[PDB]
């Protein structure tokens, strides 16, 4: 008989515990939101399944082998005091990829298509053609070259538009032209759409900025380059956004993510011009296939196979 | 010498003539549009780039070897009285092919991932999250698998969709179900979006109606079927599109092309819940990219090589 699996996840508790129902068939769960689970004995505790987690989560679970990310990310657990010295587990999925790719290849194609000025003629009963040059005469720049970014890289690739990549470390894309961390102002330099998608970390954080923006291509083909981000809002400075669209350093910009979410009420970027808001559900976490996932993982780490997408600890994604 | 090239093209003729000036550059052109014509001898005349010419230029040009189509459809030309026994090509080009799925696949994403929605919302600055399908839960259904549906196909299935096909005769795509002309309501059952790249010919006229909306699948991940078009205008009756929107038939619509263009002030389709129209600019005919195009042909025709691109003239496309 295997220990059952912590999970301290702190959204959607309803959803959490029905699809528990199903999950960990083998051996249960330890769901920290009951109120039963208050003087539970984790001295067993194998696996724990996290998302904000109590701070105190590990001095009553001192045992672990496994802490799992119960998202996309793990910002939300990497700072924290006491975090033990075992492996962290990415939360990763096929279809949440995929997901991310029709969102990035959609905004893309919706800046260099005039999207928003088709919108407001619409609106108006307003007949009236606009010039796009084709996606080959455009570049994008993608920001981390990842799971989601090589993915993104090759659709857009796909629909035609020249891509450029970024990220720490060089990454070898045959076709794509990439770019290690020193590089970022020659990289800027060449980008007419920028597409972030980067973990937060301390080196990312407030790191879409104005000096960053008045860096990207200037004489390109939609006139003033765009900013897409959506990899996570503490990593851009929205009030610079807003000034750099105001003062045409940006044409346009899409992004899902927000330094506080939901995105305020008041927010200028709501109602400027050619900026596209989704509210963070570009390619959103979901219990089942997290679930799947961490259910994987286990198994492999049970037959002594490796864990897959393990983060790098020092690095901290 | 050889004699110069009759252009007789009804759209834009102060382009048209400008662009002539570097066209045809061993043998000239004569422009219809030029009063100096008016009396011209077309005796000598061997090839004419017409797009709605008028209806006495084969009396007055009776030698001719070759008509080039000045747009990217024939139905202009196809049905007009003493229309000679003579190859007619018609005008294709890469960029535009390029360019026509670009619009097809961001309408496609536009309505998959709920950009109305998002819009509407973004408009009155709300925060929302919306559920989409992953585009392999979704069938796009592409009408036409010329030169235009083939590119679209690719790309769609590269972002993910499922894709079926259907076109006159039966087209082989690898890894695709196609369809041929009698399968017609098979293929409708099976369809979430359908993506309409038809020429307009009498077949095709008024083909787009209420019965074949009706057709379409009721029971697929988007809830309602979605309509695209993007082929000629005349192919759709607009009326019974904004009947089965209203009804929840379709659940959405996106046009580039209308049986009257442009577009009445008064359409009810400009305000119609789900719906994306564009003014007939999803991939226009340009006059550098004619003029290569034809000059190429020609180049072709006197090494004695097949012209291309030559339509079937009893299918009349
Ligand atoms: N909006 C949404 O719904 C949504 C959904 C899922 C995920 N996300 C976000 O998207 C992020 C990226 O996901 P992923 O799976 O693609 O991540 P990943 O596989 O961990 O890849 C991250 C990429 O970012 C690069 N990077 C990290 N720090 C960098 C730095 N300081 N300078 C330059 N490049 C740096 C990495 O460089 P190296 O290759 O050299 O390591 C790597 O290429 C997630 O961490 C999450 O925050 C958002
Ligand atoms: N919106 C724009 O900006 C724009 C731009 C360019 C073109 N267009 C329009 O798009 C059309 C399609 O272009 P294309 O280059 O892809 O054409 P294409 O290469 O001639 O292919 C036409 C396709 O339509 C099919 N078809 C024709 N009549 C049919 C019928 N009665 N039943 C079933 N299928 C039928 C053909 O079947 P088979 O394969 O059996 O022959 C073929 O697959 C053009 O004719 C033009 O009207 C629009
Ligand atoms: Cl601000
Ligand atoms: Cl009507
Ligand atoms: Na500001
Ligand atoms: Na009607």
């Amino acid at each position: 008989v295997r220990p059952p699996v912590l999970v301290d996840i702190k959204f959607n508790p309803e959803g959490v515990d029905r699809v528990l129902k199903t999950a960990f068939a083998d051996r249960g769960s330890i769901n920290l939101a009951d109120p039963a689970n208050r003087e539970r004995d984790f001295s067993e505790t194998e696996y724990a399944l996290l998302w904000k987690p109590d701070a105190d989560l590990f001095r009553r679970a001192p045992n672990l082998k496994v802490i799992f990310s119960g998202g996309a990310g793990v910002d939300h657990i990497i700072g924290m005091a006491g975090l033990p010295d075992i492996p962290i587990v990415r939360f990763v999925d096929r279809s949440l990829t995929t997901r991310m790719s029709e969102w990035v290849v959609m905004q893309c194609l919706m800046h260099l298509r005039g999207q928003y000025g088709h919108d407001s003629h619409q609106r108006r009963r307003e007949w009236a053609k606009l010039i796009a040059p084709e996606a080959a005469e455009v570049t994008v720049g993608v920001m981390g070259l990842g799971i989601l970014g090589q993915d993104a890289v090759a659709k857009l690739k796909v629909m035609g538009f020249n891509v450029i990549g970024w990220s720490r470390t060089r990454k070898t894309i045959e076709g794509v032209e990439t770019f290690d961390a020193g590089e970022l102002d020659r990289f800027l330099a060449k980008t007419d759409i920028l597409v972030g998608l980067l973990p937060l970390t301390p080196e990312t954080t407030g790191f879409y900025d104005s000096e960053l923006f008045k860096k990207l291509r200037r004489d390109g083909a939609l006139g003033q380059p765009v900013f897409i981000n959506a990899g996570r809002g503490k990593s851009q400075i929205e009030t610079d956004i807003v000034s750099a669209v105001r003062e045409g350093t940006l044409g346009g910009a899409s992004l899902d993510v927000f330094e506080v979410e939901p995105l305020a009420t008041d927010s200028p970027l709501w109602e400027l011009e050619n900026v596209f808001i989704t509210p963070h559900d570009a390619a959103v976490s979901e219990e089942n296939a997290l679930f799947r996932h961490v259910e994987m993982q286990i198994a492999r780490f049970e037959r002594g196979e490796p864990l897959q997408f393990v983060i790098d600890r020092a690095a901290g994604y």
